């Protein structure tokens, strides 16, 4: 998309602190790929958005370090990591006063994938730093997109948010989006599962503990979303006939219009070890030498990080 090229070789040519937005319960759905190159100059502020979702268990610090490692693997390598929830104001105190001193005097570019909660955000920037200055803020447009004055010389701009069309959210509707999204703190459920059991998150995606006696699972995700539990060789049988109904969202014309589920196997051989749906929620499993098959529509990101407990 030749829009999209021509702002990152402008940002990257420019002096400007960038800041980047993604969702924490939708880390790799949200990732702007290739972003890194363009803006290799630039410093950038890694930015997680709904941290008032996130368990009470978990510890902040952790967080921050799977999202500093996890955009190193990316290749990104930010000035500094954030938790915000735009929200509910946790930490945008700290950003603001972050935004000014990084940007050392530049302009401040906003970037993120759709439904990360970048409009909050740049809500709550034009709060921070509307009793700042005497210059207005104007809106501008893409070759109407906010421009909100940091002082009299330099700028904050709001960019497009741009569509990862392989992210969980592109595949589902409005009333469908908002069952898999939590409304509020995600509360730990703690499973008891034998060996070939298997877990649906709704019909959106499979948990296939295929091999390791007898364990405990704790599930994450929103208290919308509901999860059906099954044996391993009715599983099979139950998504043919049953998701779209039962196993719903997805909903009859979001299946048809949809990726088909794809399958990933896994063996954790450490203990506190978090099976992650990008854009649903994630499984904990608290020993080793569990075998784990998940299953996830083609495109949309499954994987294992250390528990952030
Ligand atoms: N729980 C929680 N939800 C949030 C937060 N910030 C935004 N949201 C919600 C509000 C919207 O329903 C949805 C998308 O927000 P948005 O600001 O319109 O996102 P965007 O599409 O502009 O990137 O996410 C947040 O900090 N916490």
């Amino acid at each position: 998309d030749d829009d999209f090229l021509r702002i990152l070789n402008g940002i990257g040519k420019s002096d400007a602190l960038v800041v980047k937005i993604v969702d924490i319960f939708d880390f790799n759905g949200s990732w702007l790929p290739g972003l890194h190159r363009f803006v290799g100059n630039n410093k950038v502020l890694l930015v997680g958005n709904k941290a008032d979702l996130i368990p009470k268990s978990v510890k902040h610090d952790k967080v921050k370090h799977w999202m500093r490692y996890s955009a190193k693997q990316l290749g990104l390598k930010p000035e500094d990591v954030f938790l915000i929830s735009a929200a509910k104001g946790q930490g945008i105190a700290e950003l603001a006063d972050a935004i000014e001193y990084y940007r050392g005097g530049k302009d401040v570019y906003v970037v993120g994938c759709t439904n990360v909660g970048k409009s909050t955000f740049i809500n709550r920037m034009i709060k921070e730093f509307s009793d700042e200055t005497e210059n207005v803020i104007t809106t501008s447009h893409f070759p109407d997109l906010i421009d909100i004055p940091l002082d009299e010389e330099s700028s904050l701009y709001d960019t497009p948010g741009i569509i990862n069309h392989h992210q969980m959210a592109h595949y589902v509707g409005k009333q469908s989006l908002k069952l898999i999204t939590p409304t509020k703190e995600i509360k730990p459920m703690v499973f008891q599962l034998n060996e070939e059991q298997t877990l649906f998150f709704s019909g959106l995606a499979r948990f296939d503990y295929v091999s390791g006696g007898r364990r405990a699972f704790t599930c994450h995700f929103s208290n919308r979303l509901t999860i059906h539990r099954t044996k391993l060789e009715k599983a099979d049988e139950l998504y043919k006939n049953h998701a779209g109904d039962l196993l719903s969202p997805p909903t009859p014309e979001e299946l048809e219009n949809m990726p088909e589920l794809v399958k990933y196997e896994f063996n954790i051989r450490e203990p506190k070890t978090d099976v992650v749906f990008s854009g649903l929620g994630w499984v904990t499993v608290n020993e080793p030498g569990a075998k784990i098959v998940a299953h996830v529509p083609k495109g949309v990101s499954v994987s294992l990080r250390k528990s952030l407990i």
